[PDB]
């Protein structure tokens, strides 16, 4: 077999650590709600017959998939019933059956508590038992990210680790350690989301959409990889993000593992950003490799015209060579795009391909294709143009305004949307912003783009489990390169009726007085998508004064002796005129 023992071969392939590692990541995953130590148990349990079958093989049951193995161990949680409804379900169920009722269930908003950096209680529980406290991370992160990439998490585990471990003998404990795992959980929930991504891109749009993702990005990171190259590393990351996907992390890691040593042995004829990833150890050269950067364009990127435009057999090689001849493309326009974003990209392609299937079912599709890449301008164009106007305001207006922005122009669009989510996709749209308006400016659009995919898919994902109005649906399960422009043609539906009024909803107490500053705003933009879904004809300027209005509000009762008394006396006031203030 694949594997006389997969779970052997994994256990050897990963290492106990890293096969534990993914074991508990895949559960915490797969089973979200259940205690960490339970978790472990299982992790323990699985990894000791990790242990007899790679001892031997040929024992009973070390034949048996991983996720046989893996989905019986599941299935074996006491409180499966109890605890998940759904799953016990699912566990009646043989592989792959089990598996994908399992993913099913797989919850992307489990909201669980924040992971807050609790400097001293972790810094103890990391000194105590430090396997326990990143394996405790590992669970932490798994089940609040179900998808996000497993080796990835091993990765950030190690990062987790690194930083308890610089901050925990530190003086300055609280500010060691605070920002790196703000940092942290921002590369995990920024890594998560691009997981979560690929992920929803497998469910949703299949392996090709996936492929044609990282034909997209990896041509576009690997210029000078030939496209054979880029195919390949395509190919085998795909499998290594189907299988993490699929809840196979450990063919997932060590695939994984296999890529990165594979990229690492192409390096050369792949990228020069590579070197730095692969002279990295294990984790943080997959990691590595996975963050590459784009590396300059090879000087010998070929004119596209004459094979793209210009030749006259395209329709032919269009015809026989359909996913080859358009892979190339992707490849070819990619690489050469690094200042595009991997869904404009794809648009891209899909209009190469279109304007293919245009030209070609014609007279002369030559004079029709001649002016294949010309109709890329508009694709071009428009994300282009959003990016700056979006890093403009962003720019004038800061992260949080923007946020704001963002988050009355989703929930405009999405007024249906629960409000945490659409402060969450507004939220990480303004993250967006900040991270992608400074860079550079042709990074711009491939970063805003592409994170903003991430956002709308974390939104779709959301979405998924709690469709609440058709136009996410449409644009979550339309074309994925497309479900960004998609959004972004959403506008208000004057359908949507206004969410009832609900004073207590903008009604703030002294409580939000404590909060640190992103749940105040988040509170406040909670107000504010609130105060869309309530006055959804309200322009963004009407809800910027009023949140301007509620903010000011907030910060002076806050700042009063007597805060409630404050928000008491002022809140209602402005809450009915704020409504004044909208639509």
């Amino acid at each position: 077999d694949t594997h006389k023992s997969e779970i052997a071969h994994r256990f050897n392939d990963l290492g106990e650590k890293h096969f534990k590692g993914l074991v508990l990541v895949a559960f915490s995953q797969y089973l979200q709600q259940c205690p960490f130590e339970d978790h472990v148990k299982l992790v323990n349990e699985v990894t000791e017959f990790a242990k007899k079958c790679a001892a031997d093989e040929s024992a009973e049951n070390c034949d048996k998939s991983l996720h046989t193995l893996f989905g019986d161990k599941l299935c074996t949680v006491a409180t499966l019933r109890a605890t998940y409804g759904e799953l016990a379900d699912c566990c009646e169920k043989q592989e792959p059956e089990r598996n994908e009722c399992f993913l099913t269930h797989k919850d992307d908003h489990p909201n669980l508590p924040k992971l807050k950096p609790e400097p001293d209680a972790q810094c103890a529980a990391f000194q105590e038992d430090p396997d326990k406290f990143l394996g405790k991370y590992l669970y932490e992160v798994a089940r609040r990210h179900p998808y996000f990439y497993g080796p990835e998490l091993l990765f950030h585990a190690e990062e987790y680790k690194a930083d308890f471990t610089e901050c925990c003998p530190a003086d300055d404990k609280l500010a060691c350690l605070i920002p790196k795992l703000d940092a942290l959980k921002e590369r995990i929930l920024l890594s998560s989301a691009k997981e979560r991504l690929k992920c929803s891109s497998f469910q949703n749009f299949g392996e090709r959409a996936v492929k044609a993702w990282s034909v997209a990005r990896l041509s576009q990171k690997f210029p000078k990889a030939d496209f054979a190259e880029v195919s390949k590393i395509v190919t085998d990351l795909t499998k290594v993000h189907k299988e993490c996907c699929h809840g196979d992390l450990l063919e997932c890691a060590d695939d994984r593992a296999d890529l990165a040593k594979y990229i690492c042995e192409h390096q050369d004829s792949i990228s020069g950003k590579l070197k730095a990833c692969c002279d990295k150890p294990l984790l943080q050269k997959s990691h590595c490799i996975a963050e590459v950067k784009e590396d300059d364009l090879p000087s010998d990127l070929p004119a596209l015209a004459a094979d793209f435009a210009e030749d006259k057999e395209i329709c032919k090689h269009y015809k026989d060579a359909k996913d080859v001849f358009l892979g190339t493309f992707l490849y070819e326009y990619s690489r050469r795009h690094p200042d595009y974003s991997v869904s404009l990209l794809l648009r891209i392609a899909k209009t190469y391909e279109a304007t293919l299937e245009k030209c070609c079912a014609e007279a002369d599709p030559p004079a029709c294709y001649r002016t294949v890449f010309d109709q890329f301008t508009p694709l071009v164009e428009e994300p282009k143009s959003l990016v700056k106007k979006n890093c403009d305001l962003f720019e004038e207006v800061g992260e949080y305004d923007f946020q704001n922005a963002l988050i009355v122009r989703y929930t405009k669009k999405a007024p249906q949307v629960s409000t945490p989510t659409l402060v969450e996709i507004g939220r990480t749209l303004g993250k967006v912003g900040s991270r992608c308006c400074k860079l550079p400016e042709s990074e711009r659009l491939p970063c805003s783009e592409n994170h903003l995919a991430l956002a709308l898919n974390r939104l779709c994902v959301l979405h998924e489990k709690t469709p609440v109005s058709e136009k996410i649906t449409k644009c979550c399960t339309d074309s994925l390169a497309e479900r960004r422009p998609c959004f972004s043609a959403l506008e208000l539906d004057e359908g949507y009726v206004p969410k009832e009024f609900k004073a207590e909803t903008f009604t703030f107490h002294a409580d939000i007085c404590t909060l640190p500053e992103d749940e105040k705003q988040i509170k406040k933009q909670s107000a504010l998508a609130e105060l869309v879904k309530h006055k959804p004809k309200a322009t963004k300027e009407q809800l910027k004064t009023v949140l301007g209005n509620f903010s000011a509000f907030v910060a002076k009762c806050c700042g009063r002796e007597d805060k409630e008394a404050c928000f008491a006396e002022e809140g209602p006031k402005l809450v009915a005129s704020s409504q004044l203030a909208l639509a």
